[PDB]
């Protein structure tokens, strides 16, 4: 038996109250990703360059814990500019089909105030594995 | 067995990244809705109008699958002004018990920034069915 | 069986379209909780000190149900001023780890444009129990 705490090398890691990601056993779940720039450690301005870092990350994670992208069964998104959407849900629905989860999980994306470490995005979406 | 997917013909239809709704089994969740008006498609300036046709959307989906809001075990929606929510509120309570739904499901709404589609409003709650 | 619905007598408490918390079983989660001040009644302006009371009352509900806060899995804190996160994130880790929560639940914190009461600061995690 299983619940939650899911370690990896890849994700921006945790080392504050909260753990990389929580695997509850056959549903897993990811935090608050963000796109901590491999050379600037914190957020890409290029919108789709820390839009797809981003991605890799909550993926890198529940990928490490025995799982895909396609298995997803709902996600959820902050941005900070709702008008650059257009190109991340561009590249967000074609990475997946590109990937092979046409199965399309549930959305819940909204414009944010602000996002932690002034993120300009943030990614946290669910996972199964029945 | 089932997971996730749920088609129907009233919510505001999945053609991106994502499905109408999820269906896990059991456990039933609800993407973000948004007011689509019927007319307008998109969020109607009636507070009221676009907040009841959001419930509606929300609830469809959910029929759709074979449950009912009753079930709704919690419940988020992300507002534009926190000044109207006194009627939404007021509204939202008194369609609940009016449908029979006193159970109460947790709630978790807040004032965002924005939201997809330029929307007042959005909606995203779980629903079970044990 | 049990399913949602969570009673107590520390929380916030419910009076309108939702409970105080939920119960799904072996499964819990606590709604949007807020520093409603003991004195005031909303949210003390001690961003540390309305910091600490929201901890304890989305706590009072899972203690009251049969559980602890270690046992929480994920966790999500709507924040009216990322400056102040300082604050609220150094309290934060360090009551978890004294209070026997070193598993670190998932983490979804964000600065959302305005809470409800006004409230400088919201609190909404799950918790399990296998």
């Amino acid at each position: 038996m299983m619940t939650q705490i899911i370690h990896t090398e890849k994700a921006p890691a945790a080392i504050g109250p909260y753990v990389q990601a929580v695997d509850l056993g056959n549903l897993v779940l990811t935090s608050g990703q963000i796109p901590v720039n491999p050379a600037t450690g914190e957020v890409p301005a290029d919108i789709v360059a820390q839009a797809r870092q981003s991605l890799e990350n909550v993926k890198a994670i529940i990928e490490k814990a025995g799982l895909t992208a396609a298995d997803i069964v709902k996600t959820t998104v902050f941005v900070k500019d709702l008008n650059d959407f257009a190109a991340v849900n561009a590249e967000y629905e074609r990475f997946f089909k590109e990937n092979n989860h046409p199965n399309f999980p549930a959305r819940s994306c909204v414009e944010v105030a602000r996002l932690p470490k002034d993120v300009g995005l943030e990614i946290e979406a669910i996972a199964v594995r029945k």
